[PDB]
């Protein structure tokens, strides 16, 4: 038997209490078909077909005056495809352009597809600048011009939860250029960008591109551009908050996603798939996160990126991630597994303490019983949920 060429991951199990690493009996457990198992017995996983392209759209976004443009917002078209209220799946096609404003989907019975029609994914733009620092009446000013949102219109519920505020700052769970609550939502070929951008300092700025918080969505080919906060997933309901018993799942393939802080955030079963995550440095130097998960305590499923790509600019600076410890029932959960992980990151260093309540970064190394086997409670609230599993590239060592 002639020796395989290939090069192994020099990652090796358990790991250090700095990164800890998955042994291949671990790691069969961290795999999408885990993340996203059914809660009712007699039921299969979610397995989701690629998104599928109709032949007509039912909706065209476009510029004014262009031949099968039916609306000029996207706004305006999902709420055409909502007030059909129906089970059907819709399509909504968006022509190349920039499109300014947010976009808010909300859950209905019936799927919504919103897809580019461009040569690449940078060919429809659909962005806007808002800060969770921000005032709300500016925050109002900016998303609800000539009476975007008013009672009666789809999405109302989403405005109205944020634009009720009277505190100083609206927040990061208002901060989104592109908020869904559909289930079934699937997003391609466009990019979502919070234009915030280096407009602000290195300071917390929340800038949120893309939320979701529906279950069974998929993202495919899209590009979500930002720096603090840039996607955003959660388990929110009708009241816009963080919930304790509802594990939406999501799955983004072929996609790139960028920022510095917690550049992916939030409470939610999601899978990476062939994306590359990139870390900036043209806002802040001093620090960058690309997960911070807000997996419940008692849930098992967090993030999953898998034959993804990680690449960061300064010297050593960026890491892999942060629990985003939101409330006391709150351990984040992440696995990076046979990813490419560049240039650029602290490898000594990987994960960082927790956000908001600083707890200390502890990885479990576990111990070893009866004919040498790696043994740790994978769950266990006294260690962080943060692991890796035969990564690649000079980052992993």
């Amino acid at each position: 038997y002639f020796q395989s060429m290939q090069r192994p991951s020099d990652q090796t199990a358990p790991g250090t209490s700095s990164r800890p690493i998955l042994s291949a009996k671990e790691a069969q457990n961290f795999d999408a078909q885990h993340y996203f198992a059914s809660l009712t017995p007699g039921a299969a996983a979610w397995n989701p077909s690629p998104i599928t392209l109709p032949a007509q759209p039912d909706f065209v976004v476009g510029p004014a005056g262009t031949q099968g443009v039916t609306h000029t917002t996207i706004q305006a078209a999902v709420d055409a495809a909502i007030i059909k209220r129906t089970n059907k799946r819709q399509y909504i096609a968006v022509m190349p352009g920039e499109y300014q404003g947010t976009v808010y989907v909300p859950a209905a019975p019936g799927g919504i597809t919103l897809y580019g029609t461009g040569e690449k994914p940078i060919d429809v733009k659909i962005g806007l600048s808002l800060d969770g620092g921000m005032s709300p009446a500016d925050w109002r000013h900016d998303v609800n011009p000539r009476g975007k949102y008013m009672p009666g219109k789809p999405a109302w519920y989403m405005y109205d939860s944020c634009q009720s505020k009277r505190s100083d700052s609206i927040g990061v769970l208002c901060s989104a250029v592109f908020w869904s609550q559909n289930n079934g939502l699937q997003l391609q070929n466009l990019t979502i960008e919070n234009t915030l951008g280096d407009s602000v300092d290195a300071g917390n700025h929340p800038a949120v591109a893309l939320r979701t918080d529906g279950d069974q969505v998929q993202i495919n080919n899209v590009n979500i551009l930002g720096r603090q906060n840039t996607f955003f997933v959660t388990n929110s309901g009708v009241q816009n908050r963080l919930e304790t018993n509802r594990q939406p799942r999501t799955l983004v393939t072929n996609s790139y996603i960028e920022g510095d802080v917690d550049i992916v955030s939030g409470r939610g079963a999601v899978v990476f798939d062939n994306t590359e995550f990139r870390v900036v440095n043209s806002r802040t130097q001093q620090e960058a996160y690309v997960f911070a998960p807000a997996t419940l305590s008692n849930i098992y499923y967090g993030f999953l990126a898998v034959n993804s790509r990680f690449n960061a600019f300064g010297d050593g600076v960026a890491q892999l991630g942060r629990s985003l410890d939101v409330d006391a029932n709150t351990n984040g959960q992440v696995v990076i597994r046979d990813s490419a992980i560049n240039e650029g990151f602290n490898t000594a260093k990987p994960w960082a303490d927790a956000v908001i309540s600083n707890r200390p970064f502890a990885g479990n190394t576990g111990s070893v019983d009866d004919n040498d086997e790696i043994q740790r409670n994978l769950n266990d609230t006294n260690y962080n949920r943060m692991w890796e599993y035969n990564n690649r590239g000079v980052g992993s060592k």
